[PDB]
């Protein structure tokens, strides 16, 4: 993938970017390293709930994809697969418009689990939400 | 629309435009202590790898738990928003449906807590979410 | 062990009950099955914080030991080891005195992780706290 | 005693009797945005298997995050208590010490959030705890 700028670790993918939830809501990966990665999204109605605010699930999802793909970037080539195992997001301040910018910092890279701390900020740079992401790492069945 | 609680005359975002309406979440039952919702698995719900996005489960539970709280407190001059969402993934979903069930466990003055269960078409437990909802007096 | 009524899965243990944190604070396992287990403790100062209430960590620990030992009861004999991997405890109502009674219900038993929902109640039966416990299961290095 | 914040003239439980004093927790630094504490590993801190009890890490973070909040809000007529404690375990501790560092990430009117890091004598990250503290007006 390179539409959302997801790590290109494979020749083909089951689902194309524009068709996934990520593509649908417009998540885009910016920087991506083994210990740190970034992504953002422009707020539109698609990202909000009926009350006009960025949906709680929006932050969870951004954090989810980011931490997970960040792990994938390293282990895919190592014959492993990585999937979110636990996602704990806490909401500090709501976002009504602009963007949401996420920064994932790796804190632990075990053999079966990697852990990332994700920060989600608004356009003013305020900390609106955080997510503790736990990623299971395993060998691809395929 | 998604059958969310009708508590106000106007909503800033129409269902079909919201994240919920975009992925297709629908509320089935709704009582003060328990609520259910579901969605058909489509690609809008998946990640590039073909599985239901972890964030989808998160979003389902979030809306369900929050909306079930709103259903009660709105009429009381209060607002409800998610404050914490902890989702744990036990088994992946490739296709079909995702069904959630929210069971209220605590209803405090400032916080409501709900245990949400997300099952696949076989009835298997695919994920869980502990939803913590902040309850506060509505702002003018 | 049988002092705190922990599962006797081994001939010997590195640390004796009365000397562990559990023995020290007085945790006692009541019922114990593959899908469900119970334990309680009598509140004393040892369980409280300076302000007179049951220490937040007290609930976390009870839940921790219970879920973990409950898993141990099944897999030890299977050559695995089990350790807490994640413990998420939420506090609803404080306890000043009496007991804390915990009930762990198994919700997921995977090959690498088991998950238990723990309820912690007071003497009136009120729900004072809950803990989501995630237990890693692995083969004993030894 | 454990060097907890001296904010009141009387405390219902003396340090040495509390859970904290029993296992040996001690506050080292304390500022509004950051605090540290530590404990010597002894058997009172371990489980039957010889490792530091998961609950010990939980307890350390709990007290640290809560007490660092109290340090500020008490004098303001408020009370602080843990509302959520999520501890994740990365590497076990058999002996030595456990050192915690709490970094304040959010300070709201009703909720303060702290990221706590628990390291072993080698400085390795053994566990983390996300502490959510409820802040409320003190009761008469
Ligand atoms: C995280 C996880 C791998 C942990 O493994 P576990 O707790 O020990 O559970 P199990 O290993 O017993 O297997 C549970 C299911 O996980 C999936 N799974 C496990 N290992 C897998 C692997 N190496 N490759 C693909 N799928 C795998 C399987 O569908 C499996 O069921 P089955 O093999 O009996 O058909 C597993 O719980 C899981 O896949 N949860 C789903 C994660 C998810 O859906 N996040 C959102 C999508 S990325
Ligand atoms: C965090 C908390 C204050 C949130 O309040 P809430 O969810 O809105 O719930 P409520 O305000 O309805 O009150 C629930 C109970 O919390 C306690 N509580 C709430 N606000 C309080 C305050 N300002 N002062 C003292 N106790 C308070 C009371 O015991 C109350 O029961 P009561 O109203 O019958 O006296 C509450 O859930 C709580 O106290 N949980 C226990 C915290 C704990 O034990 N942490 C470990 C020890 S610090
Ligand atoms: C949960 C856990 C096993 C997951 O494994 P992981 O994330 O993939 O990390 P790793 O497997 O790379 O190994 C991390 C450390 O775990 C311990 N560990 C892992 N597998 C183990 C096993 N089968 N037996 C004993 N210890 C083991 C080791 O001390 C290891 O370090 P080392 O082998 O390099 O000396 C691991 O993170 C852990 O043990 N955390 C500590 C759990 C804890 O202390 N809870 C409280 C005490 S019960
Ligand atoms: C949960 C929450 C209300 C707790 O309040 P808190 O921790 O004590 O923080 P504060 O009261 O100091 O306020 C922080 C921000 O929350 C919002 N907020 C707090 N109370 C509010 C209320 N009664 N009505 C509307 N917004 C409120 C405001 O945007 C506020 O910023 P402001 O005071 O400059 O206007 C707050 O952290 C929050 O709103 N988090 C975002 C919730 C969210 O986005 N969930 C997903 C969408 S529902």
């Amino acid at each position: 993938a390179t539409g959302g700028n997801l790590p290109d670790v494979a020749s083909h993918y089951p689902v194309a970017y524009e068709q996934t939830l990520d593509g649908t809501v417009g998540f885009v990966i910016d920087e991506m390293t083994p210990e740190r990665a970034t992504a953002s999204v422009e707020v539109t109605d698609t990202l909000r709930q009926r009350w006009g605010l960025v949906h709680g699930g929006a932050y969870c999802a951004l954090a989810e994809m980011l931490a997970t793909e960040a792990t994938v970037a390293v282990v895919h080539e190592k014959g492993m697969m990585a999937v979110g195992q636990s996602n704990h997001t806490s909401f500090f301040r709501p976002v009504k418009e602009g963007h949401v910018r996420a920064e994932a910092v790796r804190i632990h890279a075990g053999s079966t689990t990697w852990f990332w701390d994700v920060s989600l900020r608004d356009d003013a740079g305020r900390l609106c939400a955080v997510s503790s992401m736990s990623i299971a790492v395993r060998p691809r069945r395929d």
